[PDB]
């Protein structure tokens, strides 16, 4: 077992074990607190279901979806060694059903991918079904055993102190203090709770030197008793703030802190990094604290009313007063009535008071209209931010989020993984619920590993706090996917070490595309594991390199086009595996926008539209590198801009028009290629200028052979979105005119914009959280109420709709001149 938890820290690139960066012991509390829901999901799950993970959804069939079905037939090609035959499926056939229609055990798989059809739900309810009639794709499955599930085996009294709280200030430690010569320096100890200060003191200026003591005893205004649980003793250092640590005044097992404390400091308004428990672990180089600390137990008038509705009615965004604040509080009863009161009720609660929050927690007992109410998950999301420090508040949350299928735990999976960065301590209902959600469904589990690996690689305010969340996981997915995820970390280490090595090495010249050639040579020959699985795509199975294939990219940074053969021999098409590698920039920005791309596809889904978005695959690996698909047939449009008119920027509006019909054979392709591009554009203008990432140099745009328009590289992040002259051709305008497809393009664009409308709270808190845990650059007040006025909060459907085609004309106005602006930039 000594060589099985080397195989674990190899796995998570941190070592559980190792308590050099700690000064109590939550990280293994929680590990052994983490041992009893782990050995509960494994001992719960169905083997042979879990074995097969079938990606079902409940949600209904969309109206766009429907009209592609011919006679309630779906045909499906089974397989048989060589042999094929189609047959007639209704729609609410069962694959069992199917099955008795093909005699007159063996279980339905997927050619070419590990994704299974089983279950009792209908054939519509596939998500891989739903994917083929999206792409008009054929159905197309091999008649093989069920995988063996003995495969996936898994190895065997504070309110008796009515004493004001204080901390004795010893000094600050500095081994090297930077060359600014010189200036002064004050310790600020605060008394947090969900970002809200309870009291705060300071220190007398002294100089700033490698060493200053004080010995200050700091009384804080607030009583012992009055302290709650999950508080911070917030210690900084101003000049201007310049170096933090965060202490748990309560610890995990509701003690008071006593005893002399030792805290390594990070160095330098909303993020997500200032709320760490976790202490600096470059013990040679950080700042150093020396601090001194000498149980904790379990009818309204109309005018009022309308006062109440219109605080509950406010975005998640708007500020609450003192009289706000006060009136949540004195009809409490009344805003208990109403589940979106819940985030602004409890954020008018005075933590600070010990008697206010026994009337909150005797309040939270008192749930039958929160439990019977449909989960919102906005409304969820915003209980877990930063704003948000009790786990009584904080459960209830969590307790909504155990009625979401697997399908929607995927789509808020990163950012519930990233939402655990709010959370006072290590153990949590959240981590327990990842955990749970994790050992239930392998693809969930397969994410949940890279999602929390990509932290532990490149963040040490939280790689502790996730590698025993990760620990925990790993101790009981079973040895099936602990050897998958060894196949896939073991080729990552491999590849980057190259990406890095050819990068040293503005040209694409012979001598590196030869290195490069030789050294994959190398690594196949004897040392890169013969199969794996995609880690943006866990069905797809990569095998051997295509080496002939594989070059350098004429970016600044030298990324990696890497081509693979399928591994599964079963595969239909002989088409090649395609990933870029690259360094330089965060991938985790990528990973965020891509998964937002995600949630606004599935919000216009629960409106029945379909807007042609392209969230490809992209997962952050290490520190600034990690790993892209290769989406098949698609150009960057300058370089489309770049066949006619290179080394200048003479962008003609015709250019476009004539690559579809270059690249589409037949005239009904190429009008179906018009028809992806209305579409495609149409979403990325509107998800674009939501999210404030609209101004974007035409390098960074794609579109397929198919029509098929993309944005990439969002690792970077005047016009509100890209709508250019040479765009509005293939609709068929030109300047101040009218289109066919014009019209129809300014249809769906407000369909789009007024269908996200709907659903404001829940993309302002995913934004708010966003800009916190993955933005280290972007964490204003000013930065994120961005979102409100691009979303148009409080404004009638008829102003929000004219607000858009106003944004839509400023792009017509300025046409070229952005575009032209970032080629004497980017470019030159
Ligand atoms: C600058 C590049 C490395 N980058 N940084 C972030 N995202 C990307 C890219 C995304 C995609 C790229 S590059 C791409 C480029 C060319 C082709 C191609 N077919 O030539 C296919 C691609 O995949 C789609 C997304």
């Amino acid at each position: 077992s000594q060589a099985f938890q080397r195989q674990l820290t190899a796995l998570i690139g941190y070592d559980v074990t190792d308590v050099s960066n700690v000064h109590d012991d939550e990280l293994e509390f929680t590990r052994r607190g983490l041992v009893t829901p782990r050995m509960a999901e494994v001992a719960s799950r169905d083997p042979k279901l879990y074995a097969m993970h079938p990606w079902v959804t409940s949600k209904p069939l969309p109206e766009y979806l429907w009209k592609k079905i011919a006679n309630n037939c779906i045909f499906i090609v089974i397989h048989r060694s060589t042999t094929s035959q189609t047959i007639k499926v209704s729609p609410d056939d069962t694959p069992g059903a199917i099955l008795q229609s093909f005699f007159t055990d063996f279980v339905l798989r997927v050619c070419g991918r590990d994704e299974y059809l089983v279950g009792e739900t209908p054939i519509k309810n596939f998500q891989w079904v739903r994917h083929c009639l999206k792409n008009g794709e054929e159905i197309h499955v091999v008649l093989d055993t069920p995988p063996d599930p003995a495969l996936d085996e898994v190895r065997k009294s504070l309110w008796d102190c009515d004493r004001k709280f204080r901390v004795k200030i010893r000094g600050i430690d500095i081994p090297v203090l930077p060359r600014n010569t010189d200036l002064t320096v004050f310790v600020e100890a605060n008394i947090q709770h969900g970002q809200q200060v309870l009291c705060q003191r300071r220190t007398s200026p002294k100089p700033f030197t490698e060493e200053v003591l004080w010995n200050v005893w700091l009384e804080f205004s607030i009583k012992i008793k009055d302290l709650p649980k999950g508080a911070l003793l917030n210690l900084q250092i101003y000049c201007q703030l310049l170096y933090y640590v965060n202490l748990l005044l309560i610890d995990h097992r509701f003690l008071l802190r006593r005893g002399e404390y030792v805290l390594h400091m990070w160095q330098i308004s909303f993020n997500a990094d200032k709320l760490t428990s976790a202490t600096n672990p470059d013990k040679e180089n950080s700042m150093s604290i020396s601090i001194l600390l000498d149980a904790l137990p379990k009818e309204m008038p109309n005018q009022l009313r309308k006062q109440l509705e219109a605080i509950i009615a406010t975005d998640p965004l708007n500020p609450l007063t003192a009289e706000d604040k006060e009136l949540l509080w004195h009809f409490r009863y009344e805003s208990l009535k109403h589940p979106k009161a819940y985030p602004k009720l409890f954020s008018s609660v005075k933590w600070g008071q010990q008697e206010i929050v026994a009337k909150t927690y005797q309040l939270l007992a008192r749930r039958e209209v929160w439990d019977q109410s449909a989960l919102d998950v906005g409304l969820t999301m915003q209980l877990l931010d930063c704003n948000f420090s009790d786990e009584n508040v904080r459960a209830i949350a969590v307790q909504k989020l155990e009625s979401l299928e697997d399908d929607d735990v995927l789509h808020y999976l990163l950012q519930l993984v990233q939402a655990v960065k709010f959370e006072p301590y290590h153990d949590s209902a959240l981590a327990r619920f990842l955990l749970k959600r994790g050992l239930r469904n392998k693809r969930i589990g397969h994410f949940l590993f890279w999602f929390l690996r990509s932290e532990i690689a490149q963040s040490r305010h939280y790689q502790q706090r996730f590698a025993v969340i990760l620990e925990a996981y790993l101790r009981g997915c079973g040895t099936a996917m602990l050897h998958d995820f060894t196949q896939q970390v073991q080729v990552i280490e491999m590849l980057q070490k190259v990406t890095l090595d050819i990068k040293s090495l503005y040209d694409v010249s012979s001598q590196v595309i030869s290195q490069l050639k030789q050294k994959l040579e190398n690594l196949q020959n004897s040392q890169l594991p013969e199969s794996f699985r995609v880690p943006y795509d866990p069905g797809l199975k990569a095998g051997a390199l295509a080496i002939e294939k594989c070059k350098v990219m004429a970016s600044k940074k030298k990324p990696l086009w890497l081509e693979f053969k399928c591994a599964d021999p079963t595969a239909l098409s002989n088409e090649t595996i395609g990933i870029i590698f690259k360094h330089g920039d965060d991938l985790r920005q990528d990973m965020l926008i891509l998964q937002i791309l995600r949630i606004m596809e599935s919000i216009w889904e629960t409106e029945s539209l379909d807007l042609c978005l392209l969230p490809y695959g992209c997962i952050s690996t290490g520190d600034k590198i990690g790993m892209i698909e290769i989406v098949k047939d698609a150009t960057t449009i300058a370089k489309i801009q770049q066949s006619t008119v290179g080394n200048t920027g003479a962008f003609k509006d015709e250019v476009l028009n004539h690559w579809l019909k270059e690249k589409s054979p037949t005239e009904e392709k190429f009008q179906a290629a018009v028809e992806r591009f209305v579409y495609s554009c149409a979403g990325y203008c509107v998800a674009t200028f939501v999210l404030g990432i609209g101004d974007r140099h035409n390098d960074n745009i794609m579109i397929t052979e198919t029509g098929n328009l993309f944005h990439i590289d969002f690792g970077h992040i005047r016009v509100p979105f890209v709508l250019t002259p040479d765009f509005l051709f293939v609709m068929g305008t030109s300047g101040k005119k009218t289109s066919p497809h014009f019209q129809k393009f300014q249809d769906i664009c407000v369909k789009a914009y007024l269908a996200l409308r709907h659903h404001t709270n829940l993309l302002i808190i995913l934004f708010s959280m966003m800009l916190m845990t993955g933005m280290p650059q972007l964490t204003s007040k000013e930065d994120i109420e961005y979102i409100r006025d691009a979303l148009t909060v409080g404004k009638n459907e008829e102003d929000a709709k004219k607000y858009f085609l106003d944004q839509i004309e400023v792009c017509r106005d300025k046409g070229w001149t952005v575009q032209f602006n970032w080629f004497l930039h980017l470019v030159l």
